[PDB]
């Protein structure tokens, strides 16, 4: 639950990945991929990338960075109000992708960590609490779908 002036927030750190959304989804990916390799093995269509290098240079790399995090803001752009959105997202990852709640966690965190790396100084306390509420609130919503699924 996010008050209006903590969405405002969110909503404003946003406008800043739009500016370049598949730089800022191909950062979030290789920071999911350097940092946690087992999440590499879920795509098949990545696994082949062995180095750091390769996944820099991988344009379908930075394709699906576009496709992740287009859907993210869609999501966020309904300030909680996102059932219709989240729910094929939830169940595409509980029975097809077999995502555990944990990756999800992994990239809330790395979203962080590519916002302060390629803003230093202009993601202030303020809007880092407001976005891991929001990133929270997903990964909140979808925990509630993997357990009516009985996904682990
Ligand atoms: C912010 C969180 C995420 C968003 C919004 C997101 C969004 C999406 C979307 C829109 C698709 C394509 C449609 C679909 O299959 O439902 C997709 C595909 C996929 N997602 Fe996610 N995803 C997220 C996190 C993750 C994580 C943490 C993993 C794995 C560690 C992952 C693994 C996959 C895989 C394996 C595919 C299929 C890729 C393919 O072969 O083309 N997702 N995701």
């Amino acid at each position: 639950g996010l008050s209006d002036g903590e969405w405002q927030q969110v909503l404003n750190v946003w406008g800043k990945v739009e500016a370049d959304i598949a730089g800022h989804g191909q950062e979030v990916l290789i920071r999911l991929f350097t940092g946690h390799p087992e999440t590499l093995e879920k795509f098949d269509k990545f696994k082949h990338l062995k180095t750091e290098a390769e996944m820099k240079a991988s344009e379908d790399l930075k394709k699906h960075g576009t496709v992740v995090l287009t859907a993210l803001g869609g999501i966020l752009k309904k300030k909680g109000h996102h059932e219709a959105e989240l729910k094929p997202l939830a169940q595409s990852h509980a029975t097809k992708h077999k995502i555990p709640i944990k990756y999800l966690e992994f990239i809330s965190d790395a979203i962080i960590h590519v916002l302060h790396s390629k803003h230093p100084g202009d993601f202030g306390a303020d809007a880092q609490g407001a976005m891991t509420k929001a990133l929270e609130l997903f990964r909140n919503d979808i925990a509630a779908k993997y357990k009516e699924l009985g996904f682990q």
